[PDB]
């Protein structure tokens, strides 16, 4: 008793973690598996904080008050259950064990269901934002056992970000894997956000054969639009920044894009449990395309493009014709992010707040926009909307880009641009508004050769199988 | 000792390979887990043959010629272990058991580890073609324990189906779920081949306004050109199937297509293992989409469409534009299928022969085409060969095409029609042939917001951490 919550891992983000925490006035007692860190720590950035140290995970359990509160925010994986073994024998029933890092949502389930019959309080968070997040104010996303939440309430929505009205961007997600999964569902959004903006990139630089510079300010244009979020702007930065040399660093990077798996995940499920998040699909697959450089070096020595026709028009209008493909593209994979994330509510019994949700990533996290705010006030209007994209703002908004939509990717097209995103938005838009799709076909292939059999359009739930083979033979 | 093989499964699939079998002159003693259907199957479908049932899984052992070799045909999951466990003990080292169900290749690779050190060598093939294929030649992929092999080479390849110079669409695939992962991955590609004729369905349908009737004879010509394959001419025949009351059958039928699961594996692997295959993804997504029955009525009394702009121009040529806008996009989830094979080889530690598999899918199964001759040759030519798209053949046939493809999508997309396969296989393309993709950007993002690191295009290697966020401040 002294210490109002642990933390194990001292990596940037732990460390800035506990400085949030100890600025609203929490006493952390800080531990790190090379207890040397905690030192370091110590003596260097919390020096002349009130955090304590611990040097053995026992006195650390000895400094908590009770119901004892220790965060992991240590590597994904084995990491996690190492630690949990070794913090069980010394905990108390009652106890909270929040795990921090980007872990996977079914290994939060079992976490928190095995910790359960051991009276152990698990709950399993997302944290967004990076060090800077971290240290002045993440998003957070807890979820897991819903006993822990009046234990850690005060401390996670003291730390988190704050909105214009001053909501915090933390609220409890819901059970076991939730708030794990809706952080993996938020990089997913991220992958295809930063797709997005690449395509965009690509059409003016090589369609309009704009300038970094112009392309800078026509970005920083956009961030005084509905498109107002941190992504538009930091590319504003990163297209304006020129190296020691004196020219633009941008040029000079190589393009393959890592991934450290997140956004994966969500591709990964949407396929599992079948929904159509067909732009994060892309988006990760458009990482993996690039992943193949020398491939794409010799392909561009072989592989023909479209026959050059200069680019003829108004540079203006075309630019606000990306634009507005940008933003009702932007709308697409919001409206497909939300319908998983419904979809995954209905399988594991999860009791969402989407407009919950929107106001967790407004700010603090990479994602963070205006945006978002509209996304909000659609769930408060209305909670049990099925899909974004039939509340008016949203439907209004497409149905007002969409000229410029179609004209950006027949361009682009044309051109030879790649525009992955901006194709399966479109193709998705075009999908989801038809009542009748060429799917009846799949099914007369699949009873044909398959006998898979069929249902009809009037008296569906019959399955009727025809004999085509041989209709007078 | 008198029956060369054991079948157990007595479903039509079953049923049908042990006919081909013994037409082959082969004894096959068949079992069934429902004993009754053994008797009902020797008095009705066998009798006169030379097929002998067994009542008990111990008889059936008895029957078998040394190395015993049976085959399960039964539902994939528990079942297929079920019968594994029932089995060993019975069997003496050296035996042969052959999982033809559609099974997990990662349940495969246990199996046949955990049956080698047992002494008993599994294999798990893949089998396609269905009832007919059965019957008369199905496509057969084994796989698993090599050991195996000469002892069954004679029944699977005098059972499969003949290519026009006489070789069986049948031979040893690789290791443990090698067989298994080929035969999924044709799903995938059968998922893939089958959105594509319904895009072309659907531009012809509404952009050219044209009747089943012309939408007929339009495929019929089709089948023979380049496009000359099962799929095409069977979709010719489903659009001129009329129903008892004389009108066309096709308009009735409900457009929600199902998926067994198969297509689903294919794009999860890709996910998993970091191969863009782009068109499978979309495929199977499209199955989603058209899931959402309800919710797409609901999304086409608000959702707005473009502007109408009746079609002018030659329906003739637009006819050919979508013709090798299919032709073209067939090539590209080809390309991009054969990658996903040498990326699970490399993975898994297989020695593929790509062209061995080609000529598996030559015949038999559902994709069975004159194309597949076509990328038999290629690997035959070059072995090695990294990408298909990068063979003389199909960079011609693709440079040929595009022209069309471009004309295609352009007036798909103006005209409001859903694209996702022929968009992504354009995007994928455009982005292959790509030296210098804006994935540079990502990068750029990456570093800024979360520190990740990035490297130059010169000096490749080396991971640099810039500070954007102030460069003077
Ligand atoms: N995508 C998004 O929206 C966002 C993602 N995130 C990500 O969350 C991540 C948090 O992880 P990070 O802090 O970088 O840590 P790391 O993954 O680098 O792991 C190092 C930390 O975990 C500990 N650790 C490592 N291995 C073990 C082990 N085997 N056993 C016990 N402890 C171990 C280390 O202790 P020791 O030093 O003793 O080894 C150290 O404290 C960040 O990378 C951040 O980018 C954050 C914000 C946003
Ligand atoms: N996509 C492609 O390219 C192709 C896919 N395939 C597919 O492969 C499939 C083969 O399976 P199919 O023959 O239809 O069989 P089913 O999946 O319908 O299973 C029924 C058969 O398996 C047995 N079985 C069921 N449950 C068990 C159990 N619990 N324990 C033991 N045995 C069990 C049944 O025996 P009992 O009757 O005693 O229950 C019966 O023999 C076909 O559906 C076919 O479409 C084939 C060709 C191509």
């Amino acid at each position: 008793a002294q210490a109002d919550i642990a933390l194990i891992g001292l990596a940037v983000m732990g460390q800035n973690l506990i400085l949030n925490m100890n600025d609203h006035g929490f006493v952390v007692c800080a531990f790190n598996r090379t207890v040397s860190k905690v030192d370091d720590f110590l003596a260097n950035e919390a020096k002349g904080t009130k955090v304590l140290g611990a040097h053995s995970l026992e006195e650390m359990v000895s400094k908590l008050k009770k119901p004892r509160r220790i965060i992991l925010l240590v590597k994904a994986g084995q990491a996690v259950d190492n630690f949990i073994e070794k913090l069980v024998p010394l905990l108390d029933i009652g106890d909270i064990i929040i795990d921090g890092g980007n872990s996977e949502y079914r290994d939060t389930m079992r976490r928190c269901r095995d910790l359960k019959d051991k009276g152990i309080l698990f709950v399993g968070s997302g944290v967004s934002g990076g060090e800077d997040g971290a240290r002045y104010g993440p998003s957070l996303m807890p979820g897991g056992n819903k006993e822990a939440w009046p234990h850690i309430k005060a401390i996670f929505q003291g730390i988190a970000a704050k909105v214009g009205t001053g909501e915090p961007c933390c609220d409890w997600v819901g059970d076991d894997g939730a708030g794990h999964f809706v952080k993996m569902v938020h990089n997913g959004i991220e992958y295809g956000d930063m797709q997005l903006i690449c395509e965009a990139y690509h059409l003016m630089k090589d369609v309009l054969g704009l300038g970094h510079k112009e392309m800078a300010k026509a970005f920083e244009e956009w961030n005084k639009t509905e498109l107002d979020s941190f992504l538009i702007e930091i590319t504003a930065s990163i297209l304006k920044f020129q190296d020691a040399d004196g020219k633009h660093l941008l040029p000079k990077i190589r393009d393959s894009a890592g991934q450290k798996g997140t956004g994966k995940w969500t591709a990964i499920s949407a396929l599992e449990y079948g929904v159509p998040v067909t732009l994060i699909g892309e988006a990760v697959f458009a990482r993996c395309l690039s992943s193949l450089k020398d491939e794409r070096i010799q392909a561009s020595k072989k592989l023909k493009g479209p026959q050059n026709i200069p680019f003829e028009g108004d540079k203006k209008s075309f630019l606000e014709d990306i634009r507005k493909a940008l933003y009702a593209s932007k709308i697409i994979s919001y409206a497909q992010g939300f319908m998983l994330l419904r979809q995954a509510a209905t399988e594991f019994g999860w009791t969402l707040n989407y407009g919950g949700i929107a106001l967790m990533w407004r700010g603090g996290c990479i994602i963070r926009s205006v945006f978002l705010g509209k996304i909000k006030d659609a769930f408060d209007r209305n909670p049990g909307l099925q899909n974004l994209l039939l509340d008016d703002f949203f439907k209004s908004a497409v149905e007002n880009c969409q000229d410029s939509w179609r004209r950006a990717i027949s361009t682009g097209v044309q051109a030879g641009i790649p525009m992955p995103c901006f194709t399966t938005a479109l193709s998705f838009y075009d999908g989801y508004r038809h009542a009748m799709l060429p799917a009846n076909l799949i099914q007369a292939q699949r009873d044909y050769f398959g006998a898979h059999t069929y249902e009809l359009l009037a008296k569906p739930g019959q399955f009727i199988h025809t004999n085509w083979t041989g209709h007078g033979g």
